[PDB]
C-alpha cells in the first residue's frame, strides 16, 4: 500500500529514517508503518525483564524478551540484572559511590553520552522518602550534583514545563502555553489527546534534540509508541549505547508518566504514592545496572527531572463562573487549577470583556481566583506574549478549580510556579558533574543551555541565563562575559539658570553606587547625577530617571515630606528645560500625578531634602499607585534596612506596552502625560540588595551578597488588591509579594546591566540576577 510490509529483521527500534518502505522504529505504530514482524521481532515479553538462577547459561530462545545465555554479552540482549543474577555481581545501587572524576568511557566514545531521564509530576518533596523507596534515585542525588527543588515554568502543565526543558524558553516564546490552547490562526485547538499535538507547527524554538542534529551530534529517538513497555524502552537505549560508533547517539531521553497519573487519582500524600515511586526507582535501577553492565556507569552522564510538583485538588474546591456571570453560555473557558476566559464565538456584540473582568473581581470574601488582563499579569510568570494566550486570565489559588458551571480526583497542577507544591526535582549525575555537591535551586529554563554545554553544543537564543549554573558542573566549557555598554553617560555640571526655567512648579559613589554603574546597552543620551542621598542616570530622551541608586543603613532617621515642601518641584541647573518635565503638564493630566524615585522622607539632613524635590528625580505616577509606592518608601525600606543591616536600592521606571517582557522603544509607548512628552511608564521596579553576611554592613559587605526585587505594575487603580480600602499595613506588602521578579527580569524590561562592578565572580553574579524572592 502507502507503505507496504517488508522484514523487521536486524532492523528493531532503528535510528535510520524510513514513506516508501515499511518501518521499525520507535514511533512506527503511531503511523501504522510498522512491517508485520515488528511485534514479534521488536515487542516480545516472554519470561519477563529479569533474569532467575534457571535461566543462566540457558540455550538462546530468540521468543524471550531478554536473555541470560553467556553470549548475550556479546550480542547485546541481556536482561538488566543477568551480571547481579548469573555472574555474582552487584546491583549499581548496592555499590559505594566512586567520584567520577574523569570520564572512563570505551574507546570510541569521543564525549560521555547524556541521558535525560524525566517525570512526570514529582514533586520535590518526594525525596523525603529517600533511601526507604526510592534508593537507586537518592544515590543518583547523593553522589551527584543536585538542588533541593527546581522551580517550573507557567502554567505547571506537563507539556509547556516538558517543552521548556527541551527549549529553554518561556511557554509564550515556544508557543506550549498549556495542556489545552486555541489558536486563532490555525483555527484549532491542541489537546493532551488527538492528533493536532503531534502537528509541529504548534512547536516553536529550537529543541534540544534539533539542535544536536543541526550541529552534527546524533539524536536517538526520544519518543515512543504508547504500547511499548517502559523495560523495553530501557533495554533499546541500553541496545542503542552499543551501536556501532558511527551510529551510536550521543543524547538520550527517558520518559515516564509516573507519579503524575497517580497523583491525580490518589493525592500527593496518599498512602500509595509509594508504590508508583518504587515502580520508577526500579525503571532506573535496571538503567543504572544495565550501564553498569555495558562498563558505562562511570562514562555517562544521567539528569534525573521532572517537570512540575502535585498539589492537593478536589471537587469539593471547585470555583464556578456561574456565581459571578450571566452569560456562560456566550464564553468559552480553559477550566481547571488556571483560568483562560474567550468569547465562544465571534461577532456576539454582547460580549465585553471589560463587564467580565469587574464581575469576577473581588465579589466573593474569600474568592479562590483573581480576574487578570494579561499584560497585568505578574511579570515573573512571562505570560502574555503569545495570540494562544486569552486576553482574559484567571490566576487560581493553590488546591483549588474554576469551571464554567456545576470526585475523580484528589491532585492536580498547573498553579502558579512559585508555590511549593509545584516545585519539582533536578538530579545531575555523571563526569561532567560534581560530586557530593548541593546546589541553589534554579529554574528549568536554564537547563537547556546546561543540556547544550554537556553536549558541546551552541545553545540557541534561549530565556536561560548562560553561565548561571556553571557551578554544577565539574567541568565548564564556558566561559561568561560581561556584555559591553553601548551609551556611555554624560556627566554634566551646573550649566543653567533657574531663571531660564518655566517649570509651573512651585516651592556619593563609595556610599550609594556600591555595584558599580549600571550599564545602557541600548544608544541613547543619558545623564549621571550626584547627590548627597541618591545618584542616578537621567535619560534625556524619557525625560526621568532610567535608574536611582541609594543606601539607607540599618542606623536611619524617617522623616515627613514638610507640609510646606509637599509640592515642591526644583529645577536641576544641571539639565536643560528641554530635557526636563514640567509641572503643567500633571496639573493639566486629570488621572496622572507624580512621585520621586529617591524617597524625600529618607533624606539625611534638611538640605539634603532639597535635592530630593528636584524635577530630575520625578517620575509620573496615579495616586492609586502612589499609595503602594509611598508606603514602600516610607516605611518598608527602613524595615528592610533594619532586618539586612542596611540596604541598596535601585529604582526606575518600565515601558513594557506590547507585554514581550522587553524593552520598549519610543514608538512602542503609547501613553504619555496630558500636552506632554513625558512618558508613562507600565511598570516600577526595585532592587534591593544587602551582605548575604548580615553582619557586615550593605556599604561594606566583602563575600556573596543577598537580593530581592519586584516588578509593580502602574495601575490607575487598586483592584488587583481585594482589600485595599483598609490601611496600607494590611494590603501592600502582600501585593509586592505576588510582583517579585529577579534581577534578570528587570534588566529585560531596562536594557540595563547591573552588579558590574563587584568582588565575585561573573559566574556567581549571573546567579544572583536569576535569583527569586519568593516568600513561599
Ligand atoms: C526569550 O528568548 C526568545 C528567543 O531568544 C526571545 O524571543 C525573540 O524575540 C526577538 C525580539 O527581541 C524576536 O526577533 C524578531 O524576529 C522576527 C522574525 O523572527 C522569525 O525568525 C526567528 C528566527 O528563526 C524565529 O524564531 C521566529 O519564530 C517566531 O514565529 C514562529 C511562528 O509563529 C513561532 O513558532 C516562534 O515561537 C516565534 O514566535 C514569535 O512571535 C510570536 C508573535 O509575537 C510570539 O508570540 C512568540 O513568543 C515569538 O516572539 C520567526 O520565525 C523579526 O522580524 C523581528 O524584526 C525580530 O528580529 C525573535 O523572533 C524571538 N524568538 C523566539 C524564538 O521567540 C524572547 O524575547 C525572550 N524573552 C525574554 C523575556 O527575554
Ligand atoms: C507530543 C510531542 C511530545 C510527546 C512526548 C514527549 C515526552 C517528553 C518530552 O520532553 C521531555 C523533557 C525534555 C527532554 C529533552 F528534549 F530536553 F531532551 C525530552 C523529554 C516531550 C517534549 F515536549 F519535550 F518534546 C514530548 C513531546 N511530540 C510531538 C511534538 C514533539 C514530540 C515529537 C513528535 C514527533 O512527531 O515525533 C510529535
Ligand atoms: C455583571 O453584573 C451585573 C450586576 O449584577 C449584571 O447586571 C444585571 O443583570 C441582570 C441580569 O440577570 C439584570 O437584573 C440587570 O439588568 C442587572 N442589574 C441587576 C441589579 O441585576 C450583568 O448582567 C453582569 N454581566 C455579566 C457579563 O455577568
Ligand atoms: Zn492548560
Ligand atoms: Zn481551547
Ligand atoms: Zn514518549
Ligand atoms: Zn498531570
Ligand atoms: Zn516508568
Ligand atoms: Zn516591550
Ligand atoms: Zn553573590
Amino acid at each position: 500500500n502507502t507503505s507496504g510490509s517488508g522484514s523487521c529483521k536486524g532492523r528493531c527500534f532503528e535510528l535510520q529514517e524510513v514513506p516508501p518502505d515499511c518501518r521499525c522504529d520507535n514511533l512506527c505504530k503511531s503511523y501504522s508503518s510498522c512491517c508485520h514482524d515488528f511485534d514479534e521481532l521488536c515487542l516480545k515479553t516472554a519470561r519477563g525483564w529479569e533474569c532467575t538462577k534457571d535461566r543462566c547459561g540457558e540455550v538462546r530462545n530468540e521468543e524471550n524478551a531478554c536473555h541470560c545465555s553467556e553470549d548475550c554479552l556479546s550480542r547485546g540482549d541481556c536482561c538488566t540484572n543477568y551480571q547481579v543474577v548469573c555472574k555474582g555481581e552487584s546491583h549499581w545501587v548496592d555499590d559505594d559511590c566512586e567520584e567520577i572524576r574523569v570520564p572512563e568511557c570505551p574507546a570510541g566514545f569521543v564525549r560521555p553520552p547524556l541521558i535525560i531521564f524525566s517525570v512526570d509530576g514529582f514533586r520535590a518533596s518526594y525525596m523525603k522518602k529517600g533511601s526507604k523507596v526510592m534508593p537507586n534515585i537518592e544515590k543518583l542525588r547523593s553522589c551527584g550534583t543536585h538542588a533541593p527543588y527546581m522551580r517550573p515554568v507557567y502554567p505547571t502543565k506537563t507539556f509547556p514545563n516538558l517543552y521548556t526543558l527541551a527549549t529553554g524558553l518561556y511557554p509564550e516564546s515556544h508557543g506550549i502555553v498549556g495542556n489545552s490552547m486555541y489558536d486563532p490562526v490555525f483555527d484549532a485547538t491542541f489537546h493532551l489527546r488527538g492528533r493536532e499535538k503531534f502537528n509541529h507547527r504548534w512547536w516553536g524554538g529550537q529543541p534540544l534534540w534539533i539542535t544536536a542534529t543541526k550541529q552534527g551530534v546524533r539524536a536517538g529517538t526520544f519518543f515512543w509508541s504508547v504500547s511499548i513497555p517502559h523495560e523495553r524502552r530501557i533495554l533499546t537505549i541500553l541496545q542503542w549505547l552499543s551501536l556501532p560508533d558511527n551510529e551510536r547517539p550521543s543524547v538520550y531521553a527517558f520518559y515516564s508518566e509516573q507519579p503524575d497519573f497517580s497523583g491525580h487519582k490518589y493525592g500527593p500524600f496518599g498512602p500509595e504514592m509509594t508504590n508508583p515511586l518504587r515502580e520508577i526507582d526500579k525503571t532506573v535501577g535496571q538503567l543504572m545496572d544495565g550501564l553498569k553492565q555495558l562498563k558505562l556507569h562511570r562514562c555517562v552522564n544521567v539528569i534525573f527531572v521532572g517537570d512540575h510538583g502535585m498539589e492537593d485538588v478536589t471537587c469539593d474546591r471547585t470555583e464556578f463562573l456561574s456565581n459571578y456571570l450571566t452569560n456562560v453560555d456566550d464564553i468559552t473557558l480553559v477550566p481547571g487549577t488556571l483560568g483562560r476566559i474567550r468569547p465562544k464565538i465571534p461577532n456576539n456584540l454582547k460580549y465585553d470583556p471589560k463587564a467580565i473582568i469587574a464581575n469576577l473581581t473581588c465579589k466573593k470574601p474569600d474568592q479562590h481566583f483573581k480576574p487578570y488582563m494579561k499584560q497585568h499579569l505578574p511579570k515573573r510568570l512571562h505570560y502574555a506574549n503569545n495570540r494562544r494566550i486569552e486576553d482574559l486570565h484567571l490566576l487560581v489559588e493553590r488546591r483549588w478549580h474554576v469551571a464554567r458551571k456545576p470526585c475523580f480526583f484528589q491532585g492536580d497542577h498547573g498553579f502558579d510556579n512559585k508555590v511549593n507544591s509545584m516545585q519539582t526535582v533536578f538530579v545531575g549525575y555523571g563526569p561532567t558533574f560534581k560530586y557530593r555537591t548541593k546546589v541553589p535551586p534554579f529554574e528549568n529554563i536554564e537547563l537547556y543551555n546546561v543540556m547544550c554545554d554537556l553536549l558541546g553544543l551552541k545553545p540557541a537564543p534561549n530565556n536561560g541565563t548562560h553561565g548561571s549554573l556553571n557551578h554544577l558542573l565539574r567541568t565548564n566549557t564556558f566561559r561568561p562575559t560581561l556584555p559591553e555598554e553601548v551609551s556611555r553617560p554624560n556627566y554634566p555640571g551646573i550649566m543653567y539658570l533657574q531663571s531660564d526655567f518655566d517649570l509651573g512648579c512651585t516651592c556619593t559613589e563609595e556610599r550609594h553606587l556600591l555595584y558599580g554603574r549600571p550599564a545602557v546597552l541600548y544608544r541613547t543620551s543619558y545623564d549621571i547625577l550626584y547627590h548627597t542621598d541618591f545618584e542616578s542616570g537621567y535619560s534625556e530622551i524619557f525625560l526621568m530617571p532610567l535608574w536611582t541608586s541609594y543606601t539607607i543603613s540599618k542606623q536611619a532617621e524617617v522623616s515627613s515630606i514638610p507640609e510646606h515642601l509637599t509640592n515642591c518641584v526644583r529645577p536641576d541647573v544641571r539639565v536643560s528645560p528641554g530635557f526636563s518635565q514640567n509641572c503643567l503638564a500633571y496639573k493639566n493630566d486629570k488621572q496622572m500625578s507624580y512621585g520621586f524615585l529617591f524617597p524625600p522622607y529618607l533624606s539625611s539632613s534638611p538640605e539634603a531634602k532639597y535635592d530630593a524635590f528636584l524635577v530630575t528625580n520625578m517620575v509620573p505616577m496615579y495616586p492609586a499607585f502612589k499609595r503602594v509606592w509611598t508606603y514602600f518608601q516610607r516605611v518598608l525600606v527602613k524595615k528592610y534596612a533594619s532586618e539586612r543591616n542596611g540596604v541598596n536600592v535601585i529604582s526606575g521606571p518600565i515601558f513594557d506596552y506590547n507585554y514581550n517582557g522587553l524593552r520598549d522603544i519610543e514608538d512602542e509607548i503609547k501613553q504619555y502625560v496630558e500636552g506632554s512628552s513625558i512618558p508613562v511608564p507600565t511598570h516600577y521596579y526595585s532592587i534591593i540588595t544587602s551582605c548575604l553576611d548580615f553582619t557586615q554592613p550593605a556599604d561594606k559587605c566583602d563575600g556573596p551578597l543577598s537580593v530581592s526585587s519586584f516588578i509593580l505594575p502602574h495601575r490607575p487603580d487598586n483592584d488587583e488588591s481585594c482589600n485595599s480600602s483598609e490601611d496600607e499595613s494590611k494590603w501592600v506588602e502582600e501585593l509586592m509579594k505576588m510582583h517579585t521578579a529577579r534581577v534578570r527580569d528587570i534588566e529585560h524590561l531596562t536594557g540595563l546591566d547591573f552588579y558590574r562592578k563587584t568582588s565575585r565572580s561573573y559566574s556567581e553574579i549571573l546567579t544572583l540576577k536569576t535569583y527569586l524572592h519568593t516568600y513561599e
